[PDB]
């Protein structure tokens, strides 16, 4: 359960990561 836990959400939140 974490955003930054996948590459591509991450890229996608860059708020969150």
């Amino acid at each position: 359960g974490g955003c930054c836990s996948h590459p591509a959400c991450a890229a996608n939140n860059q708020d969150y990561c």
